């Protein structure tokens, strides 16, 4: 079929969902491509290439909080940019450990930029803002791997796995999410004061 | 060599050492062992058995922070656990996928059990005490599992940048990612118990 780079993300990302990260080959692509490996290496040249991009188109293609609204608050950014950052990571198999792989893209360079920028333009120095954005990342990445890795007890754990199956993860996340932030926000609103 | 438990799980977590996750397979332990397939078999009867066990063991032999102490704070226990997590996934290649692979096994029910009890004695519902819990475990895998697979990374290819990106990287990279790790993990503290005086408050 089409080897255009569009087309090769398509069926990678198809391969993906049926095989997960693990099972993912360079073989196996080209087989569901209708071609033959070394045709396939001039355009991919191994697996690790193929994941790169696959890290970076997933969020190109359904990450679309990537910015602030005009006049938002870093407080309902950082909210919705992990809610849509998950959704994204949630939306193909092994999605997380897809991303895991690698730090910002080329491609990515002015989002992210302008991500750290927007909190330095609401009172977080860049360090203080950086590790308020890492922390949101870590913390949402920890809460999709756990629910894609799971893809007698005692009375409390019991009904905790009960609980922590009431839905797909989602209560969970969004409660930590609101903890998160509120700590980031009492941290900036100190300043200098003990806090 | 000696193939009882303790033994063989010595060996695989070198061979982890040496290998990394995906390099890691039970004909590679077989030698480093000095034994045949089938008598490795025996013992271990694939690649996952065998990751179960490891994920087991590193946080039975290095998480030395299970338990709170005799009146701790709960803050300070969930500091303190989540610092002691970390430490031991940190300390073998790939350690936080190794984990990854599995939920409380047997063995760990009641150390998990007696956290959340602890969390219950502390005010916390057994749905807010796990939601915070969780949260711990979630944000501290993940940090890991960035640092890990950064690592990895790096040795199948090198790694022009905007300013703040460059600094960030650089700031990134001064430590191991500890000093974000422990400035996260003092957020997610505070916002745990900033919700937790608020009773039924709107807050
Ligand atoms: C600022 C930054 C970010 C990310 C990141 O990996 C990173 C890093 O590895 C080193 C230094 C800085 C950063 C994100 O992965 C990313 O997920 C991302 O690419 C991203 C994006 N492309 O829109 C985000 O939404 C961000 N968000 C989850 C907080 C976060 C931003
Ligand atoms: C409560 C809980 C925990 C863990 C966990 O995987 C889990 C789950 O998969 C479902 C429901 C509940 C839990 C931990 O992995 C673990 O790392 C762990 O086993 C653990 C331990 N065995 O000591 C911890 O220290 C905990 N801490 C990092 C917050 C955390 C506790
Ligand atoms: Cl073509
Ligand atoms: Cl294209
Ligand atoms: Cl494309
Ligand atoms: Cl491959
Ligand atoms: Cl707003
Ligand atoms: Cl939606
Ligand atoms: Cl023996
Ligand atoms: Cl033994
Ligand atoms: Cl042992
Ligand atoms: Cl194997
Ligand atoms: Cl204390
Ligand atoms: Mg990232
Ligand atoms: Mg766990």
């Amino acid at each position: 079929s089409r080897l255009n780079r569009e087309s090769v993300i398509d069926a990678a990302l198809e391969l993906l969902n049926e095989t997960g990260i693990d099972g993912l080959t360079t073989r196996k692509l080209a087989q569901k491509l209708g071609i033959e490996q070394p045709t396939l290496y001039w355009h991919v040249k191994n697996k690790r290439a193929l994941l790169d991009a696959l890290a970076v188109e997933i969020l190109a293609r359904h990450h679309d909080y990537s910015l602030p609204a005009a006049g938002e608050s870093w407080q309902s950014f950082l909210r919705n940019n992990a809610m849509s950052f998950r959704r994204a990571l949630l939306r193909y198999r092994d999605g997380a450990k897809v991303h895991l792989g690698a730090r910002p893209d080329e491609k990515q360079y002015d989002t992210v930029e302008t991500q750290l920028r927007f909190m330095t333009e609401n009172g977080f120095s860049l360090r203080d803002g950086l590790y308020a954005i890492s922390a949101v990342s870590h913390f949402t990445l920890g809460a999709v791997l756990e629910q894609q890795e799971h893809t007698n007890l005692p009375p409390l754990l019991r009904e905790a796995l009960q609980i922590m199956d009431s839905d797909d993860g989602e209560q969970a996340f969004l409660h930590g999410l609101e903890s998160l932030i509120r700590g980031f926000e009492v941290q900036l609103t100190a300043l200098l004061q003990i806090v």
